[PDB]
């Protein structure tokens, strides 16, 4: 429709233009079907266009794909998030793990988990070693400090029961039954083709490895791939997979509140309609990766249909971001290979999807 058409040029355009951006995929979820855009280059000095079949690197949109697989664990009674840390790796002696639960792992909430996992942490004794010396700042369950070694551990453990590597869980639980069949954790040499490159400061790059990498930040996709995800969570009940159906609700579940945002599983949600400066300013880093205190939800809310979902990812040399209302049947997927500004990501999705509701 061109209502659709005349909206996303309208925003897009002026955001690579100002953005400098190389290359761009986005598609809208519009009353149970996808639209799909295409921009510029997947590889600059070869001239390969984006297309519909281009991977990006998801960045840290990876983790709402680590929620849901672990809300299908707990859906599958493999783990609890009332279970303790150390009842999956009883290694992990040192005495302030005592009270810090796969619930604080998942949402951030352990008591100040670095961003990073250090580089020098490797093999799983280094990994192990990392933790067992990690001194908390907070007492469990009362700050918010967003981290990639916090739920990169709640991934790695909460695979543990199913006796299978994370990425043979992630691919089995969640990418085969939701027919993501070009979302690779490692993409293969037959899909080299389409990888696009990533940019920074103008040099090519693609992600390198690290401990927890699957976990925090290592997905890559398609665009239309990625409208299958936003669809699978904008209506999960038409999943036929019953602990997936059940996981993905689990993970769009309110846990704690911080301002006006709620801290799911992966998944961030606000109450629909959003002020839009609460969201777009928000989702600056000076916001987003502060310590930030946080109120319990006891118990917590179950999926609220009005809300608006969403998670912003990046990488060294990629953009993300994901937006959804189930109210409204309405999402975005945006995919970059530059790293831009998280408020202008938010602040393009806003304009697009209000002006469809
Ligand atoms: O290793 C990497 O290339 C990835 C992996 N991505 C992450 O770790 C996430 C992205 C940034 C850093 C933490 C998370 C974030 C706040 C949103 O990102 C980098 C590293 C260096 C510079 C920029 C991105």
């Amino acid at each position: 429709p061109q209502q659709i058409n005349d909206i996303v040029h309208r925003t897009i355009t002026p955001l690579i233009e100002q953005q400098k951006i190389p290359g761009m995929a986005v598609a809208v979820i519009y009353q149970g079907k996808p639209y799909y855009f295409t921009w510029g280059y997947a590889d600059i000095a070869k001239k390969q266009p984006v297309t519909q079949q281009t991977l990006f690197e998801l960045g840290s949109v990876s983790k709402t794909f680590t929620g849901v697989l672990g809300g299908d664990a707990i859906a599958r009674g493999e783990i609890k998030l009332s279970d303790p840390t150390t009842k999956y790796w009883p290694e992990l002696t040192a005495k302030q793990w005592n009270g810090i639960t796969l619930l604080h792992l998942a949402t951030y909430t352990a008591g100040g988990l670095p961003l990073q996992v250090p580089d020098e942490v490797k093999s799983s004794s280094d990994l192990l070693r990392f933790y067992q010396n990690w001194q908390p700042a907070w007492a469990p369950g009362t700050q918010r400090l967003y981290a990639n070694s916090s739920i990169g551990l709640f991934g790695a453990l909460a695979v543990k029961p199913s006796g299978l590597s994370f990425e043979q869980a992630m691919q089995t639980r969640v990418f085969q039954p939701l027919k993501l069949n070009h979302t690779w954790i490692n993409v293969p040499p037959a899909e080299e083709k389409n990888y696009a490159w990533g940019y920074r400061e103008g040099k090519a790059v693609h992600v390198s490895p690290g401990a927890l990498d699957a976990e925090a930040y290592g997905v890559k996709s398609t665009i239309e791939d990625m409208a299958r995800w936003v669809q699978s969570n904008l209506k999960p009940l038409d999943i036929n997979e019953k602990t997936l159906q059940q996981g993905i609700q689990l993970a769009q579940s309110r846990y704690w509140q911080t301002g006006d945002m709620y801290q799911g599983l992966g998944w961030e949600m606000l109450d629909w309609p959003v002020n839009p400066d609460s969201i777009i300013n928000g989702s600056d880093n000076k916001i987003a990766l502060a310590a930030r205190p946080v109120k319990a939800i006891t118990p917590p809310t179950p999926a609220v249909r009005a809300s608006w979902v969403h998670k912003t990812g990046a990488t060294g040399g990629f953009g993300s971001y994901v937006a959804f209302i189930p109210e409204k049947e309405l999402g975005i997927v945006m995919l970059a290979n530059k790293n831009y500004p998280n408020p202008a990501r938010v602040d393009a999705a806003w304009q697009i999807l209000n002006a469809l509701q």
